């Protein structure tokens, strides 16, 4: 409901590793749609789960995102992925 809330969470907690849909730690484990889709992760729910609890080399951020923040940041990331991380 609040404009930008997911994007602001992304900047606060995720951009340091994932700005512009990349991954500065494991390059292949990026946030491009094809990369997420290959792993079955191209949904708000899957991304939210990773946001909350982490996966593999990544820790969780659910302790910092606020109630429902995992879903908010996930929805923003999915939109970006769908747009190939560029807008006009
Ligand atoms: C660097 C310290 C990171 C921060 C901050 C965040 N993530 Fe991350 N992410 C990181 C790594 C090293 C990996 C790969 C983990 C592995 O071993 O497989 C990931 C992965 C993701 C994914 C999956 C991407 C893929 O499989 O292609 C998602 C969806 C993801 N990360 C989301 C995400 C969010 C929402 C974050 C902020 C809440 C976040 N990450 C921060 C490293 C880092
Ligand atoms: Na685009």
């Amino acid at each position: 409901e609040t404009s930008g809330e997911g994007a602001v969470l992304f900047g606060q907690h995720c951009a340091g590793c994932h700005v512009n849909g990349g991954n500065i730690i494991r390059r292949g484990k990026n946030l491009k749609l094809a990369t997420l889709k290959r792993q079955g992760l191209d949904s708000t729910e899957a991304i939210a789960s990773i946001a909350r609890k982490g996966i593999g080399q990544m820790s969780g951020y659910g302790d910092k995102l606020g109630e429902g923040g995992d879903q908010l940041v996930a929805g923003w990331i999915l939109e970006q992925a769908q747009n190939a991380w560029t807008q006009g």
